[PDB]
């Protein structure tokens, strides 16, 4: 995998012609190398490019990706796919591309499932979330995370909360590798980017590959992900939603054997698109 800006080449397209590329978008706290199992289950010579992390709200991230998508693929067709946060990013790009008159053929959400219940916007919720992260950081890094004063919780947005903790961490003098600090920073913000995403309507085909449940660690961070709606929270927004059950838990959906089901279904979709453009 070669990287150029925020674009990872997972399989380069031929010099000219060839099949429609699959554009995959990174998950919360990971890179697009996670899509290599999927690529192994897609038709031979299917190109694939991964869009890695950029800063901003979902819409601001899409505003950086959509111009690059068009630079690479022009009028279309567009195949946009993502697990975790990448599914929301793929969906946001599909909306932007459609608004610009581009040809989007397939949006693939790999268990990018909304919380079954609205997350309240209270200091109590912010507190519990940061204490759950403090517990995660102890079980994981055996490190003590500082806590934000209760009456300052609603004075800090997500970025500001993370900045507060990172500074107080370095001011506390705990030894944490910077590489872990940066992975933790992006994982926290990207998980919150899923939490706070506002889904816009999309008049187009979307396939939701739906696992059985979020895994325990996800539910420990935010228990409202223990509940799932049958449409994963997407039915009110998508005119043509196809829900493909894949079993397993959210963390397993990206890897074998669960990804074989995703690849088998997506390969048929890709074969139809290739036939349709020929
Ligand atoms: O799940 C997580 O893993 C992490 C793994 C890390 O290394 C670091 C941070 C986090 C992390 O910070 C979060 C903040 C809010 C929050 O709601 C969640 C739950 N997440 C929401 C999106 C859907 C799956 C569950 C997290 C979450």
């Amino acid at each position: 995998s070669q990287i150029d800006g925020f674009v990872r080449t997972l399989r380069a397209r031929p010099e000219a012609g060839g099949k429609v590329p699959v554009f995959v978008f990174h998950p919360a706290g990971g890179s697009t190398v996670v899509y290599e199992p999927l690529l192994g289950r897609l038709p031979a010579d299917t190109p694939m490019y991964g869009f890695e992390r950029v800063e901003g709200s979902i819409e601001e991230r899409a505003q950086q990706y959509v111009p690059k998508l068009i630079e690479m693929q022009g009028d279309g067709p567009y195949v946009l796919v993502g697990w975790s946060l990448g599914g929301v990013l793929a969906y946001a790009c599909a909306i932007g591309l459609r608004r610009l008159g581009k040809d989007v053929r397939f949006v693939g959400l790999i268990d990018a499932v909304r919380a079954g219940e609205e997350i309240p916007q209270t200091k109590e919720e912010i507190r519990k979330r940061w204490d759950r992260y403090a517990a995660f950081a102890e079980k994981t890094f055996n490190v003590t995370i500082p806590a934000i004063p209760y009456e300052q919780l609603e004075e800090l947005d997500d970025e500001g909360q993370v900045r507060f903790v990172l500074d107080a961490v370095s001011q506390s003098g705990v030894q944490i590798p910077a590489g872990i600090i940066e992975h933790q920073r992006t994982s926290y913000l990207d998980n919150r980017a899923i939490d706070t995403a506002q889904i816009q309507p999309y008049d187009g085909h979307v396939t939701l590959y739906m696992a059985d449940r979020y895994h325990d660690d996800a539910i420990m961070f935010e228990p409202r992900y223990a509940v799932r709606q049958p449409d994963g929270g997407w039915g009110e927004y998508v005119s043509d939603l196809e829900v493909v059950p894949i079993g397993g838990e959210h963390i397993q959906a990206i890897d074998e054997p669960i990804i074989a089901k995703v690849g088998e279904h997506m390969s048929r979709a890709l074969g139809q698109i290739e036939a349709d453009r020929t």
